[PDB]
């Protein structure tokens, strides 16, 4: 695991890509936010598939293996067009698990490149109500139906990212503890968006144990509280993060940065507040 | 710099993206190569612009600042469609240097996305002899002419990646020392492709000082082996960022043992195998490096227990 590791990445040898997961830098965005207070963020784009999903992917596979639910060399299946696919693909490659992915033909082919490159068997499922570039709820229901049919036929382990509790456990045992150590306990708030919610629930649960006075915010597009963010704000702060800090990240990172700056300006926090967010993935994982 | 750093990235705070450069993991590819001997590789794709060019970019900017040649807040310009552009873009963003890039309209628009996202001012220059998707030497010469014209007006610092000796210095002072420490001195051979030649010349020079018995190999595309002295029959290959038809101007034959040739088909095969066996999606030059290192392990030219070290140059996502 990333918790018990004796691995020295700086001055030693890294046994495998699994040891590249977690213990990510916590960077100061001191140029983007020169004060008062400090904006810091976990560089989750420096995980081996360039997203925070390496953590949840690693936990969900590793814990299925430990439980006996997933046997050596046996098949894994997930429904995804996103970062979770790349993460599971990387973990299953190292651990020697055949991995099948279902996703809608609706997705840009670009969404399968990394998964396929890391040895995923990518099944493209016909759209039911959507058109190229628009994957609908019925398009997703169909991808799900294809994966369930394959799972019943093969008895592959279904990762079930949205309902697997080892998703949040990853962040409770790695992300949160790392932030607590890296800040030496100096942190007034944490904030991140929710897809599965693993990152927010796991990290916030751990931080509130160390210090219940830490304000944890969900970033909501268009638990202490929520901060709302527009697509225009996401785009603006994605660009500013690049221009000021030299980090090309995705749109959810734009949103997190824009929410964190609103939170620093609000006066809800002490004048000298240290605010921590997540740089979720690389900007390279997006077309155009 | 990356040499004097007290920064603790694991258990402390990373001041800026500059401190994300170098001290990259040296990974054991023990599944791709289960023995005998060992394949090791620097994860240069975990630099902040996902290429080894963060090192050479950082050195060329930092050393121009130290020399006085580049003043605070003054302009930088480079002719580039490549990983070097992203690296300079990242370094100049942190240090607050306006950065202008020239490149041929011939290049895919995709080649400008990262540079532009990190605040690079991208000037697209009309092709002279090439067509969309085919950038010729005359197309590149034109981009150069546009950058020199702009440089006359603005007096920007010209990075000059193919002629800047601080390119090699980067790898002499970081890459080589890291490999030497991370292996605790156990390395029988080093190998990497050559574009500018910084990585090979710098790393090899340092390793041969620690141990002159370390064999250092250049990875060359089949039919494009200038450094080996062989005639060029195939100018076009898939090893993007390396395998230029000329012996690089920064090349130093005194840290060179031999060349290992690789086909396009081998680059592709080992790019895929690196992904399927190790979970690392890297670029074409990484495919080539892995295929040359495996060929070198299988050859029997080295001891059966040999430790061979190469470079995972960039992410597969940059293509
Ligand atoms: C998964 C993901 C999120 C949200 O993470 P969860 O832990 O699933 O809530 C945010 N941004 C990106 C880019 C993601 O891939
Ligand atoms: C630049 C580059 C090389 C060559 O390294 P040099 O130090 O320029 O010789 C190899 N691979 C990739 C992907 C590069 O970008």
């Amino acid at each position: 695991s990333m918790t018990e590791s004796t691995v020295d990445r700086i001055n030693g040898i890294t046994p495998s890509a699994l040891d590249l997961i977690g213990n990510t830098p916590l960077i100061a965005l001191d140029r983007l936010w020169p004060g008062p207070g400090r904006l810091l963020a976990k560089c989750e784009f420096l995980n081996p598939t360039a997203s925070l999903k390496d953590r949840s992917s690693y936990y969900m596979i590793a814990k299925a293996k430990e439980s006996g639910q997933l046997k050596d060399g046996e098949s894994v299946i997930e429904v995804t067009s996103g970062n979770q696919g790349g993460g599971i693909a990387c973990v299953t490659a190292v651990m020697g698990h055949p991995f099948t992915v279902t996703m809608s033909k609706g997705n840009s082919p670009q969404r399968a490149i990394m998964m396929n490159a890391l040895g995923a068997n990518v099944i493209l499922v016909d759209q039911v109500t959507g058109k190229p570039g628009n994957v609908t709820a019925d398009d997703v229901a169909a991808a799900e139906e294809t994966a369930m049919k394959i799972r019943e036929e093969t008895n592959a382990y279904y990762v079930d990212q949205f309902n697997n509790p080892t998703n949040c456990l990853a962040h409770y045992e790695t992300t949160g503890p790392e932030i607590w150590r890296q800040t030496n306990g100096r942190i007034d708030a944490f904030l991140v968006g929710c897809g599965t919610g693993g990152c927010f629930v796991g990290t916030s649960k751990f931080l509130k144990e160390k210090n219940p006075n830490v304000r944890c915010f969900v970033v909501e597009p268009e638990y202490n509280d929520s901060i709302s963010v527009s697509d225009e704000e996401a785009i603006e702060y994605r660009k500013l993060l690049g221009q000021k800090e030299g980090l090309f990240c995705g749109f959810t990172t734009g949103g997190n940065i824009a929410a964190a700056i609103k939170l620093l300006k609000s006066g809800q926090l002490p004048k000298d507040a240290w605010v921590v967010t997540i740089l979720c993935d690389s900007g390279l994982k997006y077309p155009e």
